[PDB]
């Protein structure tokens, strides 16, 4: 967590989603799974 609750649940932050790529950040973190 941290970073404003992971950017309010995937709203942004995390260094810009780690620069993007990476399969869309693992498909949006498992569609919100983790």
């Amino acid at each position: 967590x941290x970073x404003x609750x992971x950017x309010x649940x995937x709203g942004x932050x995390x260094x810009x989603x780690x620069x993007x790529x990476x399969x869309x950040x693992x498909x949006x973190x498992x569609x919100x799974g983790x």
